[PDB]
């Protein structure tokens, strides 16, 4: 498998370091002003990760439509994916408008919401069936139905209403919460589990809205996700297969948010969940 002897021959020159800086240095670089204007300080998790102007997703309300999510538009693949930061406690309720209004199907999940001893994100989900949250400021209600814990994941269906028309949609809530503090998983076999998981579900397909990814700054591990997806999917859709060129498609990628895959451990990663992703295909 072509790329498997590309991921073997960086491996034995130990170019890793190298390769991903060649991406880094590759990248594309747009403005961000929306996001670096002063009143939106408080909508931003990192000073350093911040959605590109162009393919900046904007709420429907007059007056800061601004929430720190992108999408990803890939035209070949027939894939679209919203990256976003995990929830701030001021932008919780944002986060579902966005939801809300981008007719998503599915939320996922990569971090837990304190790793290293730190929070990651807000408690943007209610832990109880009897304990609905209410987003006062976007006027939407958020309830429980039912939560499945697995080894790797945990899968929650939730119900979201839009208090104003009292309008109710399902949203499944796909929670990878086994990554790691540190580096990536030794396998990727639990990770690409997870993402034929969230396939499955129909969270992935063209009769929803795309759907809504996110780890702490949603570039790293999310971009794990998103990428391993759409190389798999071209390598199903072209005549040639070993064409598929995973540094490309990420390039492709970078141009709608920044930082994706955010070390080389990251990229050395992504390699091998597309690659065992393809032999398990096989
Ligand atoms: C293509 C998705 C996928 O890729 C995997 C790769 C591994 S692996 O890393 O352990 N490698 C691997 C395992 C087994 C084979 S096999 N059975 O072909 O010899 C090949 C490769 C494990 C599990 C999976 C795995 C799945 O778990 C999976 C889950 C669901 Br739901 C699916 O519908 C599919 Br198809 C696959
Ligand atoms: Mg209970």
């Amino acid at each position: 498998m072509e790329m498997e002897k590309e991921f073997e021959q960086i491996d034995k020159s130990g170019s890793w370091a190298a390769i991903y800086q060649d991406i880094r240095h590759e990248a594309s670089d747009f403005p961000c002003r929306v996001a670096k204007l002063p009143k939106n300080k408080n909508r931003n998790r990192y000073r350093d990760v911040s959605p590109f102007d162009h393919s900046r997703i904007k709420l429907h309300q007059e007056d800061n439509d601004y929430i720190n999510a992108s999408l990803i538009k890939m035209e070949e693949a027939q894939r679209s994916y919203i990256l976003t930061q995990g929830p701030l406690p001021n932008t919780c309720g944002h986060f579902w408008e966005m939801v809300w209004e981008q007719k998503s199907r599915g939320v996922v999940m990569l971090n837990r919401v304190m790793e290293k001893g730190s929070l990651k994100c807000a408690q943007y989900w209610p832990q109880k069936e009897e304990k609905e949250m209410i987003f006062e400021d976007t006027n939407l209600k958020l309830t429980l139905i039912s939560e499945d814990i697995k080894s790797y994941y945990t899968v929650r269906q939730l119900e979201l209403e839009n208090l104003t028309t009292q309008e109710t949609r399902e949203i499944l809530h796909f929670h990878y919460t086994t990554w790691p503090d540190f580096g990536v998983p030794e396998s990727p076999a639990s990770f690409l589990n997870f993402l034929f998981k969230v396939r499955e579900s129909g969270s992935l397909s063209p009769e929803h809205g795309p759907v809504v990814v996110h780890c702490s700054a949603g570039i790293g591990r999310s971009g794990t996700f998103c990428l391993a997806d759409t190389c798999l999917l071209l390598m199903d859709k072209r005549k040639d297969p070993s064409s598929v060129d995973i540094k490309k498609v990420l390039l492709e990628m970078r141009k709608f948010r920044m930082g994706l895959i955010q070390t080389a451990d990251q990229l050395r990663f992504s390699y091998l969940a597309v690659i065992e992703g393809a032999k398990f295909i096989m």
